[PDB]
């Protein structure tokens, strides 16, 4: 079959299901607003059981009933930036997906931030708006192939002077081993 | 008003109309498939008169009636890559836009290649599929602000070994001067 036609009917839960796995990420960022950074990372994306502490605590925090959640994943990563040797960036978060409509809804994450807002575009693109006090982010994520994820993102921050950063990440699924 | 809500109703002809202007571009590319390139460019985007030679010749080549074209622009650029000093990359092309539907159609360009295919996504994103013998490209282009264009693109090439290249360009409109 042809992958592109199949994406345009992908549901958001399928999108998350395909994201499960181990990935090798390359992220290129620049400050618009005049800097250029390269970050190489390993990312593990895993399914989250209905009784998972983190999952229920997020639901609790936002006062959402966990049974109404469509999907939940855990993402853990470790990478390094070429702005700093001898240093590793490690992180972890749980995400929790709710539908307001088939192709629109809210995303909660580990912590308190405003809820994220997402849309699944007609062509299979997952578009996420995320918020912070410091900042706001918009990310577009899609499968270029089953094993290759693209992520193009822009962030407005305000740590001193207001700054826009734009990023492209290419994520390749861990080979058969 | 708020720019984001206004984009989601932008027509493709408005998209092209807003692209007219002078831009400063920063493009980050990598070969998936393991290289990293930075290209800085100036890009001039201009409107194309109905009698423009290039415009009519493209229409002629593809056998489209020029009166049925919705929009046409000329793009000229000059930039340099950090893979090569003492060297400038110069280019020019005319693009010609036809609607098959309000939010879907074909794009012809200067030359013979298959016609390009485009969609205007519900959120204001212009998505273009372009073709070559050597290759195929898919580009997503949108206005992050009125004066800031984002372009996230992927290309499959075959010059010897098959290769995927992913790119992010950030384009800033020439200041008031």
């Amino acid at each position: 079959p042809q992958f592109e036609k199949i994406e345009g009917r992908m549901s958001v839960e399928e999108f998350f299901e395909r994201s499960v796995g181990s990935w090798r990420s390359l992220r290129s960022s620049h400050n618009i607003a005049a800097q250029l950074e390269e970050v190489n990372s390993d990312i593990d994306i895993t399914q989250v059981a209905a009784d998972d502490s983190e999952f229920l605590d997020i639901c609790k925090t936002y006062n959402f009933e966990p049974e109404k959640a469509c999907s939940s994943i855990r993402m853990s990563w470790e990478g390094s930036s070429d702005w700093d040797e001898n240093e590793v960036i490690k992180g972890s978060t749980v995400l929790v997906l709710y539908k307001d409509e088939e192709r629109k809804g809210k995303l909660l994450r580990s912590v308190i931030p405003a809820v994220g807002e997402w849309t699944m575009q007609e062509d299979g693109t997952f578009v996420l708006h995320t918020f912070y006090d410091r900042a706001a982010a918009e990310e577009r994520i899609w499968f270029a192939t089953p094993d290759l994820r693209m992520r193009c993102s822009i962030i407005k921050t305000q740590h001193g002077k207001g700054v826009l950063t734009a990023s492209l990440s290419t994520e390749v699924r861990d080979k058969s081993k």
